[PDB]
């Protein structure tokens, strides 16, 4: 059961959520809207920026812990930007699913977080056969 | 059975994938590593940028049955950046899962794609009760 | 039965062929001869440049059955340069056959046409065991 | 039985092969890719350059050879570049076959290597009657 | 079963490996290939530089099982350079084997590590009787 | 049965061997011992340099049994530097074994001698699982 998060700043262009128990953990969503003339029709793209920030204390005393000393914190950030026409929402969602799958293959099941690249990784496209 | 990809340009710092049947579809993986050490500790930081690009045609008119009418492509881009120390990889993966859930709540099941933010969205944190 | 070609502009230094039915298709041969002599020897080398030009219509959309829609042509060019002494004609022909085989195994049976190189290709030399 | 040739430099943009017994014999393939807007659709042009180099010694002592003296070397080079859209690979391969046939009928079965042009040679196009 | 490594930096002239568990230890190989002008001969040299580093901790003091390791780890490196013509690769391999045996005699089974150069050691060459 | 050498230069810091049959072949070992100041520790490093040289003749031309050898010999050199604290000599020996295995994988059994760095070679570390 994940702890619910409630907003602190609400705006039509940006909303920020923070954990009531630890306000250092934040999650922000910002949308930017423009009109782009792609096919001589004014398509309305949306550039959504999603940022998740967690400040994580990692003194990392390997094996031993006796009392609480001041934790020095590091910043863990995950930023996601999705850009596309609103008229192609279903296709953008399919692209998002494919992006999740590819990033999972590289990072969650691979060693990309440790600074490695696998050219033999099974990266797959959004289109189907 | 989604269409597989093969690498086109290969560097240990940056590898970009492509679909042989459609070269406009690309997936980029770039890792930047720096030794950003906190006080009296050593930490290896791995910043990971993942970019997925698809060029999708504009939507055809709803009441159209013509055989072949091609209209110009629009740019669909999804970009994720993950920054964190190598020592905290498992917990960074947990943060990534929570980020997945939050973006899914806002975008996949919401109207963030069309450009509407809902302050009442059920956003949750990585920590459990 | 391939369509025959006739010469359109004629010079002993350069002769250009062209298809009477499609003047956009051309094939030329240009020979440049110089007396580049190596030490205590006399050698006459002939550098030959051959270009094939075909202007092809762009590929029609796959799900199309329209009678006549014409899209602008793209330039397809294949240029081959052969440089060598006249005394070594047999060895130059052997090198040309080996070049055929290597370019074929890279291009026709490979993916270099789309833009992928295979470090595991079976490239061979003209010499025999 | 032609001798296998193994690579010495491997890169996504250039791979060079060299004969283990004679490293002076090389075969290099270089790919250069751009996006060209021919038909208001961004075709992916691929320009592959293939170079075969053989340093052949031609002191050419006509009739007699008694002992091994230093061989002065001349360079034999064959350079081929193929340019075309990736979406027309089949027709590009047909163009390659026609180019091979025409260069053969000029060079292998003709006298082009010695510095001659034959205006009555049977040059053919890729199109079929 | 030793822990394998993956390449963190890949280049046509230098590849660097690193252990996923410990990023401190690396193994990098660099090759420099040049043409060497020798009398009445054209032979090309290949120089290889292989380095191995491990950042092992300084040795723990005697009789104290401290709660957490705080030892200020040191630098421990081995560097090897192999230079020779590719024409004589079999000889270079034999020389490498002989060099390994001699270094093992002086160091692996000797006390060169503590600083003693034994002048009665049995050093043997690549040539056999 | 390899031919042993005898020392031509004996010094407390450097010993040089040389084959009685061929004086060109020499093996040298030089040790540099210093005290290294590491936090709350006093441990002394010993750096050892090992050099092997062979003045092999360049390879004979093909098909000629010349009366006397006149070939202008070349230089083959192998240089190894091992640096580490004498307190950790056993682990230094383990690192030496791992380094030997890695160099054998790349060079002895691979094509690193001709100048090719294989990015998929099986490199293993000193640590065991």
């Amino acid at each position: 059961a994940n702890k619910p998060m409630q907003p602190i700043t609400s705006t039509a262009n940006k909303i920020v959520w923070s954990d009531p128990t630890r306000l250092s953990t934040t999650f922000s969503a910002s949308l930017l809207r423009q009109r782009v003339k792609v096919g001589i029709a004014e398509l309305n793209n949306v550039s959504g920026q999603y940022v998740s920030v967690y400040k994580r204390p990692a003194p990392k005393p390997e094996g031993c812990a006796d009392a609480c000393v001041i934790m020095p914190n590091e910043n863990q950030s995950i930023r996601t930007v999705i850009s596309g026409s609103a008229e192609n929402l279903a296709t953008l969602k399919a692209e998002w699913e494919t992006h999740k799958r590819n990033v999972d293959t590289l990072f969650a099941s691979g060693n990309a977080g440790l600074g490695f690249l696998d050219p033999t990784a099974a990266i797959v496209s959004s289109d189907t056969t």
